[PDB]
Formats: structure tokens, C-alpha cells, sequence
């Protein structure tokens, strides 16, 4: 292996941890590497492949640099027993508690808090020097992935100032989750906004949607959500794994999109998402999907202004169709005003293909309609909130309801901000 560019990957909750198998399945799959043998697939390989960027090559094989860290063990028995991947999701990579979060965000950010030291301690002990940042997979209505990733977010950003903090969170399912889901998204989105870099958000909402609305994307409960979920969070690092004109750092990828300190809010749009749609579909045809308020990854009325954007192109394309193609998909695309005509836009092309599909076109955007999304959270916490329901552990956890009322106005007030520039 090269050293630099090396990416930790924090993974905090049991959503975050079991998102992890397909996460690093596909990379695995992607760098030619067997998740189960730790070893390579083929002796086929590319001349040059950045695998160390997520992988660790040890004598004995590839291991994932990353942490699994939960105050359960539940998502971990899932990795290592129901997925039978002890040997790539290994002991020496678990911090474990068996207190729990009980979907509480107060309770993952304190009960976490004495877990940090030997978090750092592994950190220190285990990880290169010329590592470039972090990468933190969680969701935002639980506890831990909440609470415990807030945290974590914060101490890894002020113990690590010169390195970058990435966030891939999900946001809770807005019709169908736990009562508490609107106190922890907004605790969480408030301690992103301080302490992140970039923050790419995932909507178990918007998947749903897409089977529901037939190619069948998920045929188990949760075991194809975070299947997808994993896959479409592994195709938006490909900029940071493979070789390109898009080929990226962490700093950079955070660069492209934050425009203002405050608008570090990412869209993904991933297209195809099915192997059927990917038989009959054209490279065209992908990329007005990704433009699709449909296929985002978040759930949205329709589709906004467009601050900054990144589109790659993955696996066969022809890169005269890609240059013809992104003209005229730039002319009907909503720009927030002030964009200039050509620098809301970057497109590139990646020759490493996902393993299912011949091609692939994902889309990363900071778009102004993050507002309408993180409006409807703030709509639900305030139903809670002004009858004071559901409040009483928060209060019991060290969270006062002030503190939830300011996490709540400067949640707002990014709200506001992105307003202003969709004019
Ligand atoms: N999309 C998706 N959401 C999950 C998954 N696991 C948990 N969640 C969501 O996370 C929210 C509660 O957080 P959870 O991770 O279960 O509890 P935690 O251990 O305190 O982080 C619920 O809205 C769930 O929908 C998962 O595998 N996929």
C-alpha cells in the first residue's frame, strides 16, 4: 500500500453498524477483495486501485479502518453471527457497550462520553499518521447513532482539527418511526451543523418510496433498506477510491459543495438502483433520474435551486455522450440565483463500475430544498415540543428542554439560511 488519503470509518448506532455489511461489501467487491477470506477475489487486478483509502492491507489480508461502536451488542451479533463476517468485522474494531440508549439522543451522547478516551486511544495507537479524516455512518432518530455520533462528530473534529469530518446520516422514516425521532434528528442536525464538514443525508422515507411507487428494490424489511443504503453511501466514495478527473479528498469533496459554512446539507441521488432498470436504462436516462426528485435519497416536494452539485459518471460511458449530455441537462437545471451560468455543476467520469451494474450516475447536491425537508422536521418537533410530550427523558438525561428549544432555533435558522439563498 501508498500512504495518504487514508479514511477512518466510524460506524455509530445499530443502524449505522448494520449498514455496514453491504457498506463494505461493495467496497470490498468493487477493490476485488472477498469480505468472508479477508484476501483477494482474482489476481486480476487494475494497475493502480486507491483500496487503501477505506482498506487496511495487512500480511494476512484486507481489513476495513474502521470502528464499530455501539452501547448494544446487537448490531454487532448481526455482522459477526447472522453474517457470519467475524473475521472481517473483527474484536479489535468494536467498542462495545451493554448500557444502551433506550432512543434517547442525551443518553448516547453522555453514557458515549465515557467510551471516548479509549476510542482515541485506538485511534492514536492504530491509525497512520497521514490519515486525511474521518467518515461517521449513523442515524439521527435513535440514541446512539444520534447522541453518540454527535459526539463523536464533535470530539474527532476538535482532536483532529486538520483532518476532515464526513457524515453519512440517515434521517428517520417522516410517517413511521419512533416518537422520539424528531427530538434526536434535530439534536443531531443542530451538533452536525457546529462540528461536521459535510453532512450527506439518507431518508428511509425516500427508499420506501421507490419500491412502493414494480422492479422490487427491497423484499425483507431492513435487510434491503441498508442493503441500499450501504450500496448508494459506497457509490458516493467512489470519487475518494478510484482514479479520475473527480478523484477526490476529503477536504475537497467538502470544498465542492459548502459554499457558506452553513450549507454543508448534501442530497445523494443514485441511479440505477435496480438491475432491471439498469438493463433498459442509458446513460441519459440516469442522469435525469438523478436530477429526479423521485430518486433522491431524500424525501422532497419537488426539486429546488441548486447551490453547488457533483455528478459522476461510473463504469461504461462514453465521454462524448457525457459532455453532449451534461449541456443540456445544465440548461434545466434550477440554479439558486447567483450561481454563475457554469459553475453550479461539476461532472466527471469513473472507469471502476458497481459490481451490478454496466454504469452508474451518482449525484451529490446542495440544493436549497433541504429546507422543505428539515421544515417538516421542524413542524413534527414543534407538535411535541409546544405540548411538552415526550420531553421527560431528555430533561432525566441532561438535555433541558432549553437546550432542546436552541437546538431547535438555530436548526431554524439553517433552515432560513438556505431560504435566503433560494431567493
Ligand atoms: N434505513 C434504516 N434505518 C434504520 C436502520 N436501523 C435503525 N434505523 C433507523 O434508526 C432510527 C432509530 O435509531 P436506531 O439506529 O434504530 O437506534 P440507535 O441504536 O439508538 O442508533 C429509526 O428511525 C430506524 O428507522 C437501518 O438498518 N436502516
Amino acid at each position: 500500500g501508498m500512504p495518504g488519503r487514508e479514511i477512518l470509518v466510524l460506524h455509530v448506532g445499530q443502524g449505522g453498524n448494520q449498514i455496514g455489511y453491504n457498506f463494505w461489501k461493495t467496497i470490498c467487491e468493487e477493490h476485488n477483495i472477498d469480505i468472508r477470506s479477508n484476501q483477494r477475489k482474482s489476481v486480476e487486478e487494475d494497475k493502480v486501485d486507491y483500496k487503501s483509502v477505506f482498506l487496511v492491507e495487512a500480511p494476512d489480508g484486507f481489513h476495513p479502518r474502521a470502528l464499530f461502536i455501539d452501547l448494544e451488542p446487537l448490531a454487532v451479533e448481526f455482522l459477526v453471527k447472522e453474517m457470519k463476517l467475524g473475521s472481517f468485522f473483527s474484536e479489535d474494531l468494536m467498542v462495545l457497550s451493554y448500557s444502551g440508549a433506550h432512543n434517547v439522543w442525551s443518553i448516547g451522547y453522555q453514557t458515549g462520553k465515557k467510551l471516548i478516551p479509549v476510542i482515541l486511544e485506538k485511534i492514536r495507537d492504530t491509525m497512520p499518521e497521514t490519515l486525511q479524516g474521518f467518515l461517521i455512518i449513523h442515524t439521527l432518530g435513535g440514541g446512539t447513532g444520534s447522541g453518540f455520533g454527535s459526539l463523536l462528530t464533535e470530539t474527532l473534529k476538535k482532536e483532529f482539527p486538520g483532518k476532515g469530518v464526513l457524515n453519512f446520516s440517515v434521517l428517520p422514516s417522516e410517517v413511521n418511526d419512533v416518537t422520539l425521532a424528531p427530538y434526536n434528528t434535530v439534536l443531531s442536525l443542530n451538533h452536525l451543523s457546529r462540528f461536521s464538514d459535510l453532512v450527506v443525508l439518507f431518508d428511509n422515507t425516500a427508499l420506501i418510496r421507490i419500491v412502493k411507487d414494480l422492479n422490487y428494490p427491497v423484499i425483507k424489511q431492513f435487510s434491503d433498506l441498508n442493503f441500499l443504503i450501504g450500496r448508494v453511501m459506497a457509490s458516493i466514495t467512489a470519487s475518494l477510491r478510484f482514479p479520475g478527473p473527480l478523484n477526490m479528498d476529503l477536504m475537497e469533496m467538502a470544498h465542492n459543495l459548502v459554499a457558506l459554512p452553513e450549507t454543508k446539507f448534501i442530497i445523494p441521488s443514485v441511479a440505477p438502483l435496480t438491475k432491471e432498470e439498469s438493463e433498459m436504462s442509458t446513460e441519459l436516462d440516469l442522469v435525469e433520474r438523478c436530477f429526479d426528485p423521485t430518486h433522491y435519497m431524500v424525501n422532497c416536494s419537488g426539486q429546488g435551486k441548486t447551490i453547488s452539485s457533483v455528478l459522476m459518471f461510473r463504469g461504461n460511458i462514453a465521454i462524448e455522450n457525457a459532455f453532449s449530455i451534461m449541456t443540456d441537462i445544465k440548461s434545466n437545471v434550477a440554479f439558486a440565483p447567483g450561481v454563475h451560468p457554469d459553475l453550479g455543476l461539476k461532472y466527471g467520469i469513473c472507469e471502476s463500475a458497481p459490481v451490478d451494474f454496466d454504469k452508474e450516475v451518482t449525484l451529490l447536491s446542495n440544493n436549497t430544498i433541504i429546507s422543505e425537508v428539515f421544515n417538516r422536521v421542524l413542524e413534527r418537533f414543534d407538535s411535541l415540543f409546544n405540548r411538552d410530550w415526550y420531553t421527560s427523558d431528555y430533561v432525566n438525561a441532561g438535555t433541558s428542554k432549553s437546550n432542546l428549544k436552541e437546538a431547535r432555533d438555530n436548526f431554524d435558522r439553517i433552515i432560513k439560511i438556505y431560504k435566503e439563498i433560494e431567493g
